[PDB]
């Protein structure tokens, strides 16, 4: 399994514009558009994002393209960030791929605000970290999907995802 496939089932796939879990515009894998009320604004993100009058609706190989952009910028922030570099060097190759996730879904700031779990991470306290991670509003919003990337965390394979 790998970075690709596992957000792709934690994200899904939508061609159409869609309002997400907290009201939000985004579209194909998880790509946020905007926080914004403005249906036109989002609109406007995307067309400016694709290159096209799109009228909030896209190809599949458009938003796989968004998608590997996404994944791409996911792994510079956490390149870039002091925080977040010495975790990921330190982890094996199931569990840096947990990290990317959450640095996708969140942004690599919010990530490098997990203080606690990333120094637990950082010293393999698999156990402690993941019970620290669920004590998040994260986790209480995504419930399900949190439960899989702790998981992964938790036991470095690809079980949660099986
Ligand atoms: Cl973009
Ligand atoms: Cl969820
Ligand atoms: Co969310």
């Amino acid at each position: 399994m790998n970075i690709f496939e596992m957000l792709r089932i934690d994200e899904g796939l939508r061609l159409k514009i869609y309002k997400d879990h907290e009201g939000y515009y985004t579209i194909g894998i998880g790509h946020l558009l905007t926080k914004s009320p403005s249906l036109n604004a989002a609109k406007s993100e995307l067309d400016k994002a694709i290159g096209r009058n799109t009228n909030g609706v896209i190809t599949k190989d458009e938003a796989e393209k968004l998608f590997n952009q996404d994944v791409d910028a996911a792994v510079r922030g956490i390149l870039r960030n002091a925080k977040l570099k010495p975790v990921y060097d330190s982890l094996d190759a199931v569990r840096r791929a947990a990290l990317i996730n959450m640095v996708f879904q969140m942004g690599e700031t919010g990530v490098a605000g997990f203080t606690n779990s990333l120094r637990m991470l950082q010293q393999k306290r698999w156990d402690e970290a993941a019970v620290n991670l669920a004590k998040s509003r994260w986790y209480n919003q995504h419930p399900n999907r949190a439960k899989r990337v702790i998981t992964t965390f938790r036991t470095g394979t690809w079980d949660a995802y099986k």
